[PDB]
């Protein structure tokens, strides 16, 4: 009788880390995409796409 | 005329073995068993899992 069962309960921490890149848009291009963003029987299509 | 036949008997002693272990059973484990036992509409379902 010296016998006895054992359990152990290990816990973890969960650390962080994020994501970040760089992504620069042109003015002109901006307003290509606001006329396109209405496309109709206006903006160029060839331009646009 | 000198050749015969000649046998062989072996016999074997059994031995013998065992098995013994430990095992505890804490006094709730056992109250609650006892509702389980005779499981009705009392004895909460989720405890007794």
């Amino acid at each position: 009788p010296v016998d006895q069962p054992v359990h152990n309960y290990m816990v973890k921490r969960i650390h962080k880390r994020s994501l970040s890149a760089a992504f620069a848009i042109a003015s002109e291009a901006l307003s290509l995409l606001s006329n396109t963003y209405v496309a109709a029987t206006e903006i160029d299509s060839s331009l646009r796409i």
